[PDB]
């Protein structure tokens, strides 16, 4: 894992998320796993829901492999 990335799209059309967010989701992601309890951590912290946080973690993981640009 690199020191740091600036590799990042938006996951989101009318939804409010900012960088400091996307960080958290991955810390305890890497820290605990990917499952509806971390999401409903993540969520209670980050002010949403478990769905609005697992869809965030799968879109940083794809911008990670291809990015790639629409």
């Amino acid at each position: 894992s690199h020191m740091k990335n600036v590799i990042k799209k938006k996951g989101e059309i009318i939804i409010l998320w900012t960088r400091n967010d996307d960080r958290v989701i991955l810390l305890e992601c890497q820290k605990r796993g990917p499952s509806s309890k971390t999401f409903a951590y993540l969520a209670a912290k980050l002010d949403k829901n478990p769905n609005q946080v697992s869809e965030r973690f799968q879109q940083l993981m794809k911008l990670f492999e291809k990015s790639k640009c629409r």
